[PDB]
């Protein structure tokens, strides 16, 4: 067996290590514009394996967006810490937000998701009922047109970028729907390869199947476009060892119960099923 | 001399009327669809992607983007420069089926070049003073790219979801990245719902000399457009005039040129663009 998908990814890693440009002092190598494709038929879930990705993270850092939060305390007294180096007290005050305590990303993914355009005052504010719900309005219109070429879910508003502790990532979000099955596509503006990638294919693909659940579609594709697609220079010598493992198949991916709407979903409703990843890569320094 | 790039648009018009799947739509036309696509198109030695298996409306490319810059979202200002492209998305008939009783004609609502010059600023109507009003994103990446031009931050959106019941159409091309390496400057853009026949070549010369205008400004040469699709599909009623297009093997693209030195994004004219050597396939018309 070969798996198509992740060799594709390896690929692209190697595209970018042998002939990508040099971006910086830290520095990577860089290549812009790419796109990958990952079949979410038949339960296949992409969860990469030549490097154990953090699934419980996926999991529990999309709840949080779903739920609208901007409070990575919130998500980090879950023993999710992927959001604390960017919300810190020294991390806030270097980006001028002297007056945000301590995990206030600001108007953030969750933020824009559910409460588009209103005005942010703080991590801990009620928004409830205000700005616009995206995510809501994407799974209306998924349900009552979904022929429509209009599906997005938008993460960038300059308007806010001057309150956000790091813009977003992912930035853009398309769905469609053909054949009975829901297809999504994300845009993002700026990719690790090595490190945020495996996790970005990963929490967008389970965000697809949750809204395939509740629409009562079938999954279809996850779409992955990249504007700045880098590696680390630091990091060249573990992608190397990476590049050299031989994927195994992707695991499936089983929703356990009849959910009742896109805030019902709790971490126990996913089964991953025969994900045998390799181990994390840790490099000693030589030179 | 064959045309590698205008051969792949031919082989994906090929796969969606041989693969796509069949639409309903909008319009009530009927389309054949597939969903993520990307192109990319090489910029450098000044070759222009101006697609050659039929004449391209470059006139109204030039004209209708350097409006956009302008901010303006009347139509009447492209239509009194003989460029009739959004009349129809303008007119009395279309603006009341859209509930867009109180606009004149001619309003589009906060599209384009509203997005791009004044993000966020509430709109009312296409003939009032928002001078020094919004985001100024285009602005804003044009100094970034001078300034810092590693960011990977450098987006222009034309996306506001509080903005959709104003339009007569929400925007197609709605959002946009630069990206600058080894003294290049290149530009992504990403579309939501792409008419292969009639919009995509258009919309692929848009961008295309957009980019071409902001390297000229930023001292910067250029490097690749990259388009992006979601839902790109070919009209039911436009397969046949496909059917022709697809048996003719593209000619080399032709070259673009810029007259003269520019500054300010703001500053450019039609007469600044020389276009060398495009020598078009019969019109073919959808
Ligand atoms: C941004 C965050 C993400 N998921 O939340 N995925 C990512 O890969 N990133 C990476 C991209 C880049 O290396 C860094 C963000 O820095 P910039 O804002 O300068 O692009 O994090
Ligand atoms: C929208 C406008 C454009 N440039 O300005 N390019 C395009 O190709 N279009 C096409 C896409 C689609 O056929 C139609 C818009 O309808 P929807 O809003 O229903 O997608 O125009």
């Amino acid at each position: 067996y070969v798996n198509q998908e992740e060799l594709n990814y390896l690929n692209q890693l190697k595209d970018i290590i042998d002939h990508g440009v040099r971006k910086n002092g830290i520095g990577t190598l860089s290549t812009f514009g790419t796109q990958s494709r990952y079949c979410l038929r038949d339960d296949i879930f992409p969860l990469l394996t030549t490097k154990r990705v953090f699934w419980r993270g996926v999991v529990e850092e999309l709840l949080w967006f779903i739920s609208g939060s901007t409070n990575a305390k919130q998500l980090s007294e879950k023993n999710v810490n992927i959001w604390d180096g960017n919300s810190s007290r020294e991390f806030l005050d270097s980006r001028g937000l002297y007056n945000y305590e301590e995990g206030d990303l600001g108007p953030v993914y969750g933020f824009q998701w559910r409460h588009f355009g209103c005005p942010y005052s703080s991590m801990t504010a009620d928004y409830k009922g205000k700005g616009y719900d995206q995510l809501q309005q994407c799974i209306k219109m998924i349900r009552e047109e979904p022929e429509s070429r209009r599906i997005i879910m938008t993460a960038w508003n300059p308007c806010d970028l001057e309150k956000v502790a790091l813009p977003p990532c992912h930035c853009f979000v398309q769905f469609y729907v053909a054949d009975g099955e829901l297809s999504c596509q994300m845009y993002q503006r700026s990719a690790d390869m090595g490190l945020g990638v495996p996790f970005n294919i990963a929490s967008y693909s389970l965000l697809t199947r949750m809204i395939a659940h509740i629409t009562s579609l079938k999954p279809g594709f996850f779409i992955h476009t990249i504007g700045d697609a880098h590696v680390y220079l630091t990091h060249v010598d573990a992608l190397k060892v990476q590049m050299e493992r031989k994927p195994r198949p992707f695991p499936k991916l089983k929703i356990l119960r009849n959910v009742e709407n896109i805030d019902d979903f709790r971490a126990e409703d996913f089964e991953l099923i025969n994900y045998k990843p390799y181990p994390k890569i840790s490099m000693p320094m030589a030179v």
